[PDB]
């Protein structure tokens, strides 16, 4: 029954938390790359993602064979909204091999406000940061 | 003007936001004592005593300014309808954070009806620096796609 963990505790994140839980069941999944080098990106709202890593809210799939490599984990959550947007991040992920300066990897995900959609749109944006972004009337006010 | 931690995507995203360079935004949170003015220009000099500061944070009880990032350390990204522009290196936190570099995040929301308009941090100090995160917003038609 694990859902996200907020870094540090935040009331105004937790209750952010209880307005997205409508996208808590959902499961987003975008591919980009080309032959052989696609990867698919699959999301999830304080739920894990993937099928071989637990605790990932993130995760990026090589295509090719299926290996998966966690960008983020919903167990070092933080959510800030702005006007009409919501910034989901999640840290923790596998560390950079020989990038970045072997740093985790972490995902950052620009939700913004459709209010002709409860939630669509789900794809990378620019893959040290990985950059994701989604739309939701959650995100509109 | 702006200087990328690099990329000809965020160069061509840097001559986009040219329109604003001679803007500047300001924005005051909090209320007495301690409220905070903060300050945001477009490649260019946001502080009076702080040199290279892209986003300057002013204590309004003594004028003490802070850096909370530089644009000679620039980053910008776009989504659909907004763009991301970082300024990293801004003055170390005193007795938070791990005492690490500030930086500042912007996020400008497309808007159609505005060249740039509604600057504001998404918290007060107080909030931010529990979050160990200065995000700021504004709208702006150019972050529009
Ligand atoms: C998140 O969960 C992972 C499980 O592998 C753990 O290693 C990590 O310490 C956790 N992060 C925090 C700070 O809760
Ligand atoms: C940015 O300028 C400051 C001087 O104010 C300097 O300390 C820092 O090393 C510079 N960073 C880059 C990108 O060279």
């Amino acid at each position: 029954e694990k859902t996200c963990d907020l870094v540090g505790e935040s009331e105004k994140q937790l209750a952010l938390l209880k307005r997205l839980t409508p996208l808590f069941q959902k499961s987003f999944e975008s591919t980009v790359g080309q032959s052989p080098d696609m990867y698919s990106y699959v999301f999830r709202v304080c739920r894990e993602a993937g099928q071989h890593s637990s605790g990932a809210g993130l995760v990026q799939i090589q295509k090719s064979n299926g290996k998966e490599t966690v960008v983020g984990r919903f167990n070092e959550t933080q959510i800030f909204q702005g006007s009409n947007w919501i910034m989901l991040i999640y840290k923790g992920g596998d560390e950079y091999d020989n990038h970045c300066g072997r740093e985790q990897r972490r995902a950052v995900v620009m939700i913004s406000c459709n209010r002709h959609t409860l939630a669509d749109n789900f794809n990378p944006v620019s893959e040290c940061f990985y950059l994701f972004e989604m739309d939701s009337s959650l995100a509109c006010s």
